[PDB]
């Protein structure tokens, strides 16, 4: 995924249906056999961190790390973001690589509606909205992998 | 998926092992190229809203939009299911269909455990318990998902 | 129309009807006609135009509220126009049952001057 | 033309000839051409129309009796009109040996104004 | 069919039993795609209209129209033939054909026993023996289309 | 035949050459695996029967057997037209059909014009014009069958 | 321009560059640009043309002498040109950098007419 | 040729032997869908021009035109190098190109040992030595061509 | 190679890369079974010897010898043009044919300069300019052999 034409559903010339459709586990392939490169081209790994009076975004990028092998917990007051890998084998030779994260938390965020989304160039950002508007009210759907 | 016999596994007479098993993402796929047609056939969109001291059940149809273009948030004390999908080309044309809906809460309403159900034919259920049991305590576990 | 605001005890509607649906378009020499059911929309808030030389239907109304949640209908509609459309003529027609009709005869009923009798008939 | 009347003892007619001989047909961007021999058919029985911008050849002449059995010539042909092609303008020639030719030169004769020479050029 | 080597069986080098042995339907192929023509290759169309006291042969030359596309039929003392062919796409555009015919027919000729034959070039030949000798009478019998 | 689009050709856009032209002994193949249905949806199976002073025309519903289970005789001036096919194994079970049909004959009909002609559909219909014109003579030309 | 002329122990050019160098062609329903690079020929010595509605880029100097051995440069570029383009109005633009545009914005921007509200919008 | 790993023999490790070995003249390949781009990749065209007591050698980058397309005559005392090559469609569109040169000579050069080598980038050096050693004698032998 | 649309590249639609792009070797393929025929379609051998003040052009018609048959050199001031091929085996028979040819050379020309050409049809012209230009200098180049 992310690497030529004929991944990257719906984009995909070569027959539109059924030959090339899958899920986006493959964003790391282009990165998997490069080494001699960078947090999947960015500067830094925590974009930005927005702590203000109407919102609370913080921008991570996660482009070396596949989204299976990205883990959030809260412990004790604390935003972690956690990410281990296995050892990967490249063109160059073997790599382990393995982050651990730690944020202070604002009094007054509530954790029932914040939101983090993943990017397609592998970055991980977590939005949160200040205390004026949401209830904890929360009602999920089913919602279908796309396979192929 | 629910188009033909091959589709709906395991009720597969063609192997019945590994050959045309796949996830329940492809349930529009009659759909996609039918545009002379109605909201997957059910008269409406929200089947029923019950609010009785007993229950809370909700049936939407969501047979024009697939599982993953379904989200449903709670915005300040109103159940909001929104689904948005890209234009869809079809052997008629192309459209793009885009519904937001709002839903007032009742008092005492516990959403930690609400459950969603989507049915086969594309209609998703809000089902809500009243204040006579269950607690807050939820242990989910790990379900591996059926690829094939 | 007016049926999306009754949405009390009446979630269904008055009339199933999903956002985007027409009955046919014919494409040929002689016409171009496109038919769209657009019963779910007020003739006020049906707006049709043409950019870049392509056709655009959209219908959007207010959300219409009731007793227990309101109700909103947006979608954008895009047909191609083929080769010799003028938008600038394009006929439309909007029938009493909710069917928005747009058509497009191309106009071509010139009589052909161009007569081969006897000889050298030439141009003009 | 009116060899086809004398039919009696030349069952085979006075010259050989099925109905819808052409000779050629010349489609580019400068010129279109359409060559059709019309030998076997009067100069008031040859009819050329031009119907949905699509170019129609037709000849048909009346029976022509002899001594054991009447003869009649009766055939359509058609001709798709390429884009750009205008029919209330369309070229015709019909030469004295029964080959009728169907012109079209596209007037795309005019002289190119857009001449860059030196700085913003720009239209009109 | 009367286009190459393989067409017209038994005349078939190329295995000589099942590979290209069809009906001789395709006689007209070679002409399909050939419009600056003639009627297939004949002055004329009626070749030869002979009346006497010993036979009465009538030949038409029938190449430039499938053998389905031909019918005879006889109305007010008149030998009719006429032969109707769809438009057909060559290589240069689109042709149709239509030819009707009739011819007076001589006193005293039974049509019980006039034989019309169809040569291979595509001349169709009506002929019929005076009123010599021959008797109403004829006994069909069950003849097996050659397919292949 | 009458049952897709790759069937009745020339209307055959998968190749148009020769894929798949066949005969129209096919016609039936649709009905073939149908068991709860009708005459081939028609009302009855004589259309109708028309007798005046300028045309005779009788149009009958033969959709349910095919044109080689169909023949034509007279018997002491009766049109009899009688059709009888095998039993046929459906998707249902096992069938076997059998009609027999006698018509009366109008005075002065002559039957060395009367022709037959069977639709697509499945409706023969035998038509007969009045003693206005024709003569008793017939010249037929050879046909050749469009196998493929 | 003018610096093919010091060729002598300069036969790599001041710039090094070759006869048919461009930037980018936009081809769409909105605009129709085209930019080539000329900065190796004179103002004067750039010709454009359009052909049997077609546009030829042509650039030619004359041959620059200098101490060793004269120096030409002589290429004919060809751009087809797209269905709705009209030559008699084609926008051109020679920056500074020796880049010549060749735009189009094909005159699409009237206000579509054709807006159905209520009933019979017709045409006219 | 000179554009991935399989050409380039004989250093094509998939198979070694008769899979991709092929003459130079696909030099321009990388070339020929590529348009935004320069002479090959070097500075001007004729790289220098050594005129001394010594030698007389000449490179011009002919990396714009193949091999086929190069063709060197004398005329009037002018080292003449002339390459013309048709329109080439590339993923832009359409270029033609042509280019004439002529060159002086120094009195007391003989063309009967002048050489001149295509090197693989696609430059075209023609070297001569001066009036000291060598004489007009020259054994020419047969060289195989290399195909595959 | 000029027998039909798949040779002569690159006027070859059936892929236009790498298909059937082959040497002019297969000229004479076409006469290879072709014996009832005569010396490639031109009247005589030699079209023409022209000699006069300002150039001297001789057309030799050579369709009936491969390039590889055709030799041409120079003994006693006159210029030989000579070729032979093998017996070659055809439609009809085995046929072997050598041609000797010498002309008278005019005083003053200038071999170093004279070029010859051999046409598609068959035709190879030697021209050669009179002695108002050029040098005998000569600066030759690499030409890569156009093979597929």
């Amino acid at each position: 995924m992310d690497r030529r034409f004929p991944p990257f559903s719906p984009f995909f010339n070569h027959g539109r249906f059924f030959d090339d459709v899958d899920f986006d586990r493959h964003m790391i392939r282009p990165y998997w056999a490069d080494q001699t490169m960078l947090t999947g081209h960015r500067v830094g790994d925590a974009i930005d961190v927005v702590n203000n009076d109407q919102e609370y975004n913080v921008s991570v990028d996660v482009s070396q790390f596949e989204p299976e092998e990205l883990k959030v917990n809260i412990v004790d007051n604390q935003l972690i973001i956690e990410g281990k890998h296995n050892e990967k084998t490249d063109k160059y030779g073997q790599v382990e690589r393995h982050f651990v994260r730690k944020y202070n938390l604002p009094t007054g965020v509530r954790p029932e509606q914040i939101k983090s989304e993943l990017s397609n160039n592998g970055v991980l950002t977590v939005k949160y909205e200040k205390n004026q508007e949401q209830q904890p009210k929360s009602i999920p759907i089913t919602i279908v992998p796309k396979r192929n």
